[PDB]
């Protein structure tokens, strides 16, 4: 219900919602149908528009205008941003030179900086360039302040679920925000763009950042703006806001455009429309920092200029129909789109089967424009599974298309030219990042790098502590001029045995059909000697309680789960020189591990589905000496057959184009068990399948890091500088039924499948529980960067 009687009177964007009796004046009462009956009369003025022009400089207040140009507006903070261009003879910002801001030059009663957070929807990062032309104020701040050449977004590359992210540091599957449309089967309650139940706060997971500020005692403007309010009145809101005395004005505000992104999907991401919306973005951006200058706030605010996804052309012809694949269509309810969510229309349907499903939309056409995955077997990059509103049965559909149930869907709801959705990974969904102001750098660009790690950089510029979240805090602190976050290293929770020969050959039964110059020199091989080589960035860290063995060989050092009975990690170096050499059935006793904490080929001869592999690869063995430790028993691990054709790839092709291409590498591979799809390493008890008739438990995924020094000129061992990383989590899977070209050779589908499955090495520590990079030469920030490092495989 609503009570309208009273008067929006001095109340007019006031920041303390009131409840009933109290009509509402805040910008959320439009929402809720709970505005004052005068709210647009006093809050929505218009009268005169929003410039002074030299006719209006020195005039007699008159309440009734949308801004003011008055001798009084400064003292109100309620002057019309170009009051002082027009009226004092000032310059706007966007004329004047760049100068350093070195320090907070802020009026008397700032205690801190304000961050102003100005969003941008659906703006493309190639905008940047593209549009400079248009974007005066835009690239004054770009060139000016610390800028990345993009950011990239959260899967799925949708509004809400971007900048929910941007609001919390936390991946979708967390927040809560999963799509723009959702049903919850816990609620048994739907999420839509359209309607009520979105203002519902059980959908909207985590602590956003304005709860984060609230708790820590430092106050917030709105960040949802009603889209009604035109532009010029959200800057106008935030600018009086300002004005504030110190105990009520906040220290942090959002603005939200949503242009470029309505023109861009009406147009396409580059029609000769989207000009003027981004004339007017820019426009709207010179508002505001003409404001901020006659406020002298221009150099004390921190303005973060970011955008929540991109744009691609997307066409009606471009649909793909599940009508064209399933006889059972009416069976199912598809959330649709630039992404496909599969479940049953009826929990009562008991032949409702996803396997089936499945299998009718796995490589039905040639050039099929989605693909069908478990939502467990999406790359494990997305983290986009965890979630209970996040259904089984996902397709991933390719740039520029989209995918409906049935045609009738695609004509009764071509209207639209542009639309965005896709895989994060995508250059047309890429999106920007500019900070300007005190605690930013000047005239600095840095690489790019996830939106989920601004959260942080944010609670940084306000002095929050953050909540916990999907962030790396201080891998962004080279954006920082000061307030940088500098942690420690994560203690190591279990250290490593170095076993000895301890066992004789005769004690195992692992049914496998099986000179003193070169005898200290395999011993010392055994004791270390070579571990430099191959360890070069320090032994993992191990943090979760466990027995393991550090175990030391020629070519190779491993970490030896006595628990999981195989290595947790596998290191090695590969030189641009190395050679490659051809391999069979011979798995040989460690006599530094127990036969009960060791693997036996019995068991893989009984499991008709399993396999083995190495992950130290014998194919790169350094001499036949070296060779037989590749084939010991403690460097074997389960593998599928389908899935060994793509390991056998990696290893004996793959690692060595690598080194020549790197000048070296050093690779640290290793198995991932997560069966709960949380991005998590797994406890022992969480295992779902066993080796048959064994102990040994089946991998989920193979992980491999690959380190190179970034100055090519010199090899991966004598790297003097900035490292280098590529690395991927390879889902362990009985079939090949992902890659539509698998019945081909190995060279045509298996590197496709890597770079789908390409990782940052932070991804690989929340799946193993292990810290890497430990020893090197370089800074902890620099490192933390290093390990949110994604290799992306998109062209620039
Ligand atoms: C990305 O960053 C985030 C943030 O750090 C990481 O997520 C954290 O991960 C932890 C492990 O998965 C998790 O810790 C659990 O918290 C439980 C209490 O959680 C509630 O309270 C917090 C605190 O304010 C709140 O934030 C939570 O919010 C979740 O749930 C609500 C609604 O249900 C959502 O609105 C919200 O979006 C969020 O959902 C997300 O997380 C939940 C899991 O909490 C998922 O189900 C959702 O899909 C979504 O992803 C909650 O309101 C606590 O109960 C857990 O403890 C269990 O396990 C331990 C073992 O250590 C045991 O000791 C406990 O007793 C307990 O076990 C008992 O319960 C079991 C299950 O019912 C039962 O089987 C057992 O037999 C036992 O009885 C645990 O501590 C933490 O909640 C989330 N936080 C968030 C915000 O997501 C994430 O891991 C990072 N991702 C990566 C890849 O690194
Ligand atoms: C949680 C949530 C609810 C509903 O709705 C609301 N009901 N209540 C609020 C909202 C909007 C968000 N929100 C603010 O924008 C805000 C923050 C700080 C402030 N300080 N002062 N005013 C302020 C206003 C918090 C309060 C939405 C949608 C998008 C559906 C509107 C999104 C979300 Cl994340
Ligand atoms: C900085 C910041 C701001 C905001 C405020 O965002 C909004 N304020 N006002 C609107 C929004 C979102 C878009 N919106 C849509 O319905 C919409 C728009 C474009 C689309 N394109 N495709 N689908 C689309 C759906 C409604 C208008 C938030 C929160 C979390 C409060 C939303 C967090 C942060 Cl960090
Ligand atoms: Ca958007
Ligand atoms: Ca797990
Ligand atoms: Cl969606
Ligand atoms: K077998
Ligand atoms: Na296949
Ligand atoms: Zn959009």
């Amino acid at each position: 219900w609503t009570a309208t009687s009273g008067s929006c009177k001095g109340r007019c964007f006031e920041l303390q919602e009131v409840g009933p009796p109290d009509c509402r004046c805040d910008n959320l009462c439009k929402s809720y149908s709970s505005c004052c009956h005068d709210f647009d009369e006093l809050c929505l003025k218009t009268a005169r528009g929003w410039e002074c022009t030299k006719d209006r400089c020195g005039e007699v207040r008159n309440e009734e205008n949308a801004c003011h140009c008055s001798e009084d507006c400064l003292s109100r903070g309620d002057c019309c941003t170009n009051y002082q261009v027009v009226c004092k003879g000032e310059s706007h910002w966007v004329d004047d030179d760049c100068e350093e801001i070195k320090v907070p030059e802020c009026p008397a009663g700032f205690v801190r900086p304000p961050l102003i957070i100005f969003s941008v929807d659906g703006f493309r990062a190639s905008y940047m360039k593209k549009g400079s032309k248009v974007m005066p104020n835009i690239e004054k701040l770009r060139s000016c302040g610390t800028h990345a050449p993009y950011m990239r977004p959260v899967y799925p590359t949708k509004t809400f679920p971007n900048l929910y992210t941007l609001a919390t540091g936390l991946y979708p599957e967390s927040h809560g925000i999963v799509g723009n449309s959702m049903y919850d089967p816990v609620f048994d309650a739907s999420f839509h763009l359209r309607g009520r139940e979105k203002f519902n706060h059980r959908w909207w997971g985590g602590q956003p950042l304005w709860i984060t500020a609230t708790k820590q005692g430092v106050r917030a403007g709105t960040f949802f703006w009603s889209v009604s309010i035109p532009h010029e009145r959200r800057i106008l809101t935030i600018l009086q806001w300002l004005s504030l005395p110190d105990n009520e004005r906040p220290s942090v505000y959002a603005f939200y455009s949503e242009q470029p992104d309505f023109s861009g999907h009406k147009y396409g991401p580059f029609g000769p429309e989207m000009t003027n919306p981004l004339r007017e973005i820019d426009k709207t951006v010179g508002q505001l920092m003409d404001g901020l200058k006659q406020l002298r706030l221009h150099r004390c605010v921190n303005v973060i200029f970011v955008g929540d996804h991109g744009m691609e052309d997307v066409t009606c012809d471009r649909t793909e129909f599940l009508s064209n694949y399933l006889t059972n269509v009416d069976d199912i309810t598809l959330v649709p789109g630039t992404l496909g969510r599969i479940r049953a229309k009826s929990i009562n349907n008991s032949k409702y089967d996803p396997k089936t499903i499945i299998a009718a939309l796995t490589c039905k056409k040639p050039d099929q424009h989605f693909k069908p995955y478990m939502k467990q077997h999406l790359p494990k990059r997305l983290h986009y599974a965890n979630n209970r509103r996040i259904e089984d049965i996902h397709l991933l559909v390719d740039r520029r298309w989209h995918v409906a149930r049935k045609p009738l869907d695609v004509y009764k709801k071509c209207f639209f030219q542009g639309d965005h959705g896709f895989d994060n990974k995508v250059n047309s969904m890429q999106t920007v990042f500019v900070g300007y102001g005190p605690t930013f750098k000047y005239r600095t660009k840095v690489p790019p790098f996830e939106n989920i790690e601004l959260y942080n950089v944010m609670c940084d510029l306000l002095g929050l502590k953050p909540a916990p979240n999907n962030g790396t805090h201080g891998s962004l602190n080279h954006l920082l001029r000061t307030n940088t976050f500098r942690p420690t290293m994560p203690d190591e929770v279990s250290r490593p045995n170095y076993p000895g020969i301890m066992y004789l050959q005769s004690e195992f039964d692992l049914g496998c059909t099986c000179n003193k110059l070169e005898e200290l020199n395999k011993r010392l091989h055994t004791k270390g000697s070579t571990k430099e080589r191959h360890l070069l960035y320090g032994r993992p860290a191990v943090l979760y309680r466990t027995s393991y063995d550090i175990l030391y060989h020629t070519d190779f050092e491993s970490g030896y789960s006595e628990i999981f009975l195989m290595p947790l990690w596998t290191s090695y170096t590969i030189s641009k020189q190395a050679e490659v050499s051809s391999i069979t059935n011979c798995v040989r006793p460690d006599v530094r591990v127990s036969p009960g904490f060791s693997q036996n080929c019995l068991a893989y001869k009984n499991d008709k589905q399993m396999s083995y592999g190495f992950l130290f690869p014998p194919y790169l063995s350094s001499s036949p000496e070296a060779k037989y430790d590749a084939f010991l028993v403690t460097n074997m691990v389960p593998m599928y057959p389908a899935f060994k054709r793509v390991w056998a790839y990696f290893q004996r092709v793959l690692v060595k184009k690598y080194a020549s291409e790197r000048n070296g590498v050093n690779v640290i591979s290793g198995p991932i068990f997560d069966y709960n799809y949380d991005g998590l390493r797994d406890t022992e008890d969480e295992i779902k399948q066993y080796v048959e008739g064994s102990s040994i438990p089946v991998p989920t995924h193979y992980y491999s890091i690959i380190t190179s020094c970034l100055d090519f000129t010199q090899p991966a061992d004598k790297c003097d500088g900035p490292l280098s990383v590529s690395s991927f989590i390879l889902p362990h899977r009985p079939d090949n039924d992902e890659s539509c070209n698998s019945s081909e050779d190995e060279s045509k589908w298996v590197e496709e499948l890597m770079k789908m499955h390409t990782a940052r090495v932070r991804d690989i520590e929340h799946l193993t529980g292990l810290d890497f990079y430990r020893k090197t030469s370089r800074s902890y920030s620099e490192i933390l960067t290093l390990k949110t490092y994604l290799h992306t495989y998109e062209s620039e």
